[PDB]
C-alpha cells in the first residue's frame, strides 16, 4: 500500500476514540422579493488573503484526489461554489478557534462535502480536542452559526438591498444553516449534544460514500473531502476505500 494510504490509516486509528463534535454546515433556498436565491447563489470570490489561500487548497485537493482514468462531468458552476464553500466553512471554524484562543495544531477537525437527496448540498465537520468539552457544544454552534450567516451574506452573488441582506442574514441563523448533532429528543425537551469518535466515524462512514462524478450530482455522494492532517485530502475514492479496509 501507498504510504499515503497508510499514513492515513495510521493517522485516523491514533484517533478512533477521540470525542468530536459533530457539525453540519448547510444553506436553504430563500426568494426574497421575488429574487431567488439558491444553494449556489454564493460565487462572490471575497478578496481576503486566508480565504483566497484556503479556496486554492480547496482547488488542489480536488485536483489531487480526481480519478483521471475515468472521466468527471461535475458542473463547472458546482465545483466553484463548494470550493468557495469549503473557504468559508473554514475560515469560520479558524475564526470561533481564535475567540478561544486554540492553537489550530491542537484541533482535530475533518470536513466533507456533500450532496443529500432532500437536502442537496451541505458539509459534515467533525471538531474536537483538548480545549474542547461536550458543554460548550451549543455555544460553538451558535457561533459557528454566526459567522456562517455573515460570511454567506457576504459572499451572495445576488444583488441585495440592505433590507434583503439583513432579512438573509437573520433567516440563516433563525433556520439554524448549522446545525449540531444531539441525542434524539422530543420537542419540547433538552437536547444534549452527542459527541462522536473521531477516527471510527470517518473510517466507518464517511470514507465509505461514493464520489460524486456528475451532474446532477448522484444522491447521498462526497465531493471533497480534508482534515486537520492533510491525511485524507488527496485520497481518490479507491484509496479511502482501502483506508477503511485497513483501518478494520
Ligand atoms: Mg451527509
Amino acid at each position: 500500500y501507498s504510504d499515503e494510504v497508510l499514513g492515513a490509516t495510521n493517522w485516523l486509528k491514533e484517533k478512533s476514540n477521540q470525542e468530536v463534535f459533530s457539525f453540519v454546515f448547510k444553506n436553504e433556498n430563500v426568494q426574497l422579493n421575488g429574487k431567488d436565491i439558491g444553494w449556489n447563489s454564493y460565487k462572490k470570490e471575497l478578496q481576503e488573503d486566508e480565504l483566497k489561500s484556503l479556496q486554492r487548497g480547496a482547488e488542489t485537493t480536488w485536483d489531487q484526489s480526481e480519478d483521471m482514468e475515468w472521466e468527471t462531468t461535475v458542473d463547472e458552476m458546482t465545483k466553484k461554489q463548494v470550493f468557495i464553500f469549503d473557504s468559508l466553512v473554514k475560515k469560520c471554524l479558524f475564526e470561533v478557534l481564535n475567540t478561544k484562543n486554540i492553537f489550530p495544531g491542537d484541533v482535530n477537525w475533518f470536513v466533507q462535502h456533500e450532496w443529500g437527496k432532500d437536502q442537496g448540498w451541505h458539509c459534515h465537520v467533525l471538531i474536537g480536542g483538548k480545549d474542547f468539552s461536550q458543554a460548550q457544544g451549543k455555544w460553538w454552534r451558535r457561533q459557528l452559526n454566526v459567522y456562517w450567516s455573515r460570511w454567506l451574506v457576504t459572499a451572495c452573488n445576488v444583488q441585495l438591498t440592505p433590507a434583503e441582506r439583513i432579512k438573509l442574514r437573520e433567516i440563516a441563523e433563525d433556520n439554524e444553516w448549522v446545525t449540531l448533532l444531539t441525542y434524539k429528543h422530543k420537542q419540547t425537551k433538552k437536547d444534549y449534544t452527542k459527541c462522536v469518535l473521531f477516527g471510527n466515524m470517518i473510517a466507518y462512514y464517511f470514507l465509505t460514500k461514493k464520489k460524486i462524478s456528475t451532474s446532477p450530482p448522484r444522491d447521498g455522494g462526497y465531493f471533497l473531502s480534508s482534515d486537520s492532517g492533510w491525511k485524507t485530502n488527496f485520497l481518490k475514492e479507491g484509496e479511502r476505500h482501502l483506508v477503511s479496509k485497513l483501518y478494520t
